[PDB]
Order: structure tokens, then sequence, then C-alpha cells
């Protein structure tokens, strides 16, 4: 449909973790579902929370996998089959560590780059699903980036974060329209400062 | 049967939480299954990677949830109620924040004390279970905890965890022959040298 139609979350469950890096995507479903006024509930046939609703004029679901990160297909999949959701309409929001804190990207295609929720994903949807790729900063060396991404961000870049992640949800008009070169767009040219 | 016929140790699966606090339970198995030769094997019937093998004269399972901490009862109580184990007879491994680096005790009975494992396993089995508590230390407030328990200890500590499970893993053969009273006295004695 062009049109997006359903937006996943990527994170991990429980208060433990919904402060760290790697719940980013959870931020902006969690948020973009205030905003709209979407209730998302326990879904234990797709292991996960959901929520449908209006917004801007279209029907939209929203997903956070209660999986784990690394097995979030366990929802992903079986929920976008069930729906008949095609990969084209779907955005999936997610961490990322290549990216600085206060960098946002909307992404069409590629594989996981890394990424253990995607790398979950890609193999049984294909890789033509949108991202929403929220920058989370890299720490020093590999054997950090467990610490890194496990870890709650120093106020700062949080700050950052937060402030990117404001602006994509401001533009999800375009995505849920159909307009996805233009949300691409807007979204990409926003500068932290 | 005060005889230990069932070993299980709490952790997270995956590389990225191995070297974790919270994976002391899996550290105390691991090394106990390849002091005796157990094969450690998947086994996704029962969630968990799981072996069988005489320890010391005895038959002895071993069992490692891949649930995630706080979902280990989804791999604990189907694999005790299919073998027919009876909670007297299951020793579970873990970390506690209540005791220090270098710290081991055995505790028979009691509640979860806060652990997020034993909490989804203590409902469906009860509390009449052995516990083997292994220190990892308590940082200052409850909101560096998890930072904490999913974080890498510094060198120093971890030797004087990898020397306390040392300690526990040398009085397994009284917890399997059934003497758990003469066990919990030597194991909880253990002081670092
Ligand atoms: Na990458
Ligand atoms: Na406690």
């Amino acid at each position: 449909m062009s049109n997006i139609s359903l937006i996943v979350g990527l994170g991990n469950p429980g208060s433990e973790y919904a402060q760290t890096r790697h719940n980013a995507g959870f931020w902006f479903v969690e948020q973009l579902a205030d905003k709209y006024g979407i209730t998302l509930k326990n879904d234990p046939k797709f292991h996960g929370i959901s929520g449908r609703g209006n917004i801007e004029g279209h029907d939209v679901r929203l997903l956070l996998p209660m999986t784990y990160m690394n097995r979030s297909g366990q929802s992903v999949v079986p929920f976008s089959k069930f729906y008949q959701i095609a990969p084209e309409a779907i955005l999936i929001a997610h961490d990322e560590l290549d990216m600085n804190p206060g960098v946002i990207r909307l992404k069409t295609g590629g594989g996981h780059g890394g990424h253990n929720g995607l790398r979950d994903i890609v193999p049984h949807i294909g890789p033509n699903f949108h991202r929403l790729r929220i920058g989370i900063g890299h720490p020093g060396s590999k054997e950090r980036v467990s610490g890194h991404v496990l870890g709650k961000a120093p106020s700062n870049e949080q700050s950052l974060m937060d402030g990117a992640i404001d602006h994509a949800l401001s533009k999800v008009k375009l995505l849920v329209q159909g307009q996805v070169p233009q949300a691409m767009n807007q979204i990409n040219a926003y500068k932290p400062a």
C-alpha cells in the first residue's frame, strides 16, 4: 500500500531494561502510542504488546515484541503473517550504535547491520521493510558494546536522543500517508544542535 | 530423597550475557558439567540446555534455562515435572546480591529473596528446593542494581567469585550423596585464602 500500516519498536521487556539504550525503539513506539492515544495491551498470541488506532486518519497497528531483543522475529513474523502486512508496510524502530546520540535516520532495505533484533527478523520477512535508526553512540571497543547497550545513558545523550525521537514523531504523518521519500528527507535532515 | 538429582544454573542466554554477574549460576553448572564430562545439549522441549551423567556415583541431571532469567520457571517447572523430580532433590545455583564476592552459601527453603529468577520458580514447585547462593555484592542503591547484575565484574571480584565456585564444586559429592547438612557446613564455611 506504500502507507506504513505496522510500526514495531524493538527492545527488551521489564523495568530493569526500560531505560537502557537498547530500548530506544520501545521509547519511540510508546511515545507515539501516547501521542495518538493508542492503547498498548498484552497480546500473548504474538508474544508481544500491541495496539491499533487512528494516526492521522489511518488505521495503524503498533507492536512491541516481549520476546527479548534477539528473539523479536518470534513476535513480528507471526503478527505480520496473521494480519497479512507486507514488509513494505512495516516500520521498525531500533537503537543504532553507528550513529551518535541525536542522530536519527529512516532507511529502506539492507541487512541487519549487526543489530541482533533485526538479525532475527530479516531471514523470515526479507529486508524490504523500513527502519527508524535511533543513534545511541558506540563505546570504545567491541568488548564494551554489551555494557553500553544494556546501560542507561547519561542525562546529556538521553537529552539528545529524546530530541531526535520527538522530531521523528513529528514526521509520522508523512509515513502513514505513504510519503516515504519526503519522510526520509525530513527525518534525515534533523540536527541535534 | 535428600539426594540431589537435578542441578539447575540460572542466567541469561547469549555471549553478551555470559560474563555478567547475573550468570553466576551458569558459571557453576557449566564448570560442574565439564568437571564430570557431562554434555550440555539443546533441549528445546524444555526451553533450555540440559545433560545427564554420573557425578560421583549418582546419576544427575543438569539444566540451564534458555528463557532469560525472569522466565526461568518455563524451563525448570516442566523439566522437573516431566522427569518427576521432587523439589527436595533440586539444587538451583544463582547470583545473590545480599552476599559479597567470595561468599557462597547453601540454603534450603524460603522465598525468592527478591531474586527474579527464583520468583518465577517458587510459585509452581514451592519453596523446598536447595539453593547455592553465589555472592556478587550489592552496589550503592536500588538504581545501580540493573547495571551491576548485567555488568561484568572487575577481575579482583571475579577471582573471589571463582574461588567460591571452585570450593562449591569440590563439595558436590556431598550433595549428590544426600549429605545436605554436611555440605551446608562445609560450603558456608568458605573464606577466600
Ligand atoms: Na552496523
Ligand atoms: Na534479598
